[PDB]
């Protein structure tokens, strides 16, 4: 029942912070050790974001879950391409661990150009830190809902969309707010909807060069005391 | 440069036709040799729809192809779950080949089920024709744009967003005629776009549980006379 700019607000504030690599700077530079530990400590950290997402602690803790089990890895690679934005040709896993492309070089230079690709994309659609912190709510929201298992599964879906219109509500406010006419404002936020349908493509590309948290590990960190 | 109007005209008169699936009927009842034969014969109707896309045949052939490439799989599904839309818990692959969850039985049913919930999701939403041809031309030009390899290149990308663009425009003006109210129009139009994303959940997980036309096949029936 917030206003836009405290959905903005609320947002913000919930970002999660930005991790480093922990190799010895001093010691010689065993790569995907480095992203899978990131990625593990990122977690974490994920799950405390994931719960200030306003109506996400509303549902119960086992669509809580899956929500969580489907998106992890688009919530992960969209933060790493708002990262990565300022620095083209780049991958910002951490401020420690800046990559090119060669440095990517058995499948993964294709996922890292996808990755590059997105980020230059939000580079010349100059995305806003307000407009990425409502797409990376969307992504939470929205990769898992259609692959629910009742009344309760009813009023959980129809809470999720309510919370996703409310976020398309915000999404418009910033734009009106920035003085983008009535249709620039439908054509960028059909743009920034369109680039989602990208991280998926990304995440399940990323999930078979990964073939990954469990559910009952994604149960044990949301289901606390 | 059409109205929206003469755009959503264009897309109607261009649909494909709804084909048969070739078993006898006076034989019994070989499933996936049927479901291959069906795909192979409307990917050469896709084509010939694709063509009559407002802008698509303005690309280099080899972007066309491309496009294609990249969508075909979710052009293919977005057409079944709209064939589909009424026959809760059915697919209407064709007009004689209408299969349940069951008829589904290795990691078949994992995407029935998916389709079916998409083809729900839609009615629900009381998904119309016009929307409908609206989003799968979405489709053609979306899901290749991020993953092509000159000025040339930057000249077909800026021209497949503002196609992209008068499609948003297209999708608003459907809405806004129907009597939405502008908020109820900004919310569709992201309900609409945000299931895009799951279709190209499906289509991934359809070209793994494939695991399809070769580019050079694909530029053959692109290549015409
Ligand atoms: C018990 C839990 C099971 N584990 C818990 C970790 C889990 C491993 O998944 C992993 C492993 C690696 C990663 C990184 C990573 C790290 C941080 C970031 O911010 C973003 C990313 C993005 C990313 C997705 C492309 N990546 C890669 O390496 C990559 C690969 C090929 C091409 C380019 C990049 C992400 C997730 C399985
Ligand atoms: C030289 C060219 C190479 N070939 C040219 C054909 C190409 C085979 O790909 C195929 C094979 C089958 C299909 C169907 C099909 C048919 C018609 C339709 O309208 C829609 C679909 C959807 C669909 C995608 C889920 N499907 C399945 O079976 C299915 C599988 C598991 C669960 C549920 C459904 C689609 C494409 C490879």
């Amino acid at each position: 029942s917030l206003t836009a700019d405290q959905m903005v607000s609320a947002l913000l504030d919930a970002e999660p912070p930005i991790l480093y690599s922990e190799y010895d700077p001093t010691r010689p530079f065993s790569m995907m050790g480095l992203l899978t530990n990131l990625a593990d400590r990122e977690l974490v950290h994920m799950i405390n974001w994931a719960k200030r997402v306003p109506g996400f602690v509303d549902l119960t803790l086992h669509d809580q879950v899956h929500l969580l089990e489907s998106a992890w890895l688009e919530i992960l690679m969209i933060g790493l391409v708002w990262r990565s934005m300022e620095h083209p040709g780049k991958l910002l896993f951490a401020p420690n661990l800046l990559l090119d492309r060669n440095q990517g070089k058995e499948g993964m230079v294709e996922i890292f150009d996808m990755l590059l690709a997105t980020s230059s994309r939000f580079r010349m659609m100059n995305l806003q830190g307000e407009e990425f912190v409502c797409l990376k709510s969307i992504i939470l929201l929205n990769s898992g809902v259609y692959t629910f298992l009742t009344l309760k599964s009813l009023e959980e879906k129809d809470h999720i969309h309510r919370v996703l219109d409310k976020i398309t509500d915000t999404l418009i406010h910033l734009m009106a707010k920035a003085g983008l006419t009535l249709q620039q404002q439908h054509q960028r936020l059909a743009q920034l909807l369109l680039i989602l349908s990208h991280i998926r493509h990304m995440s399940n590309k990323g999930m078979e060069h990964l073939y990954v948290p469990s559910y009952d590990l994604l149960l044990e960190m949301l289901d606390a005391h």
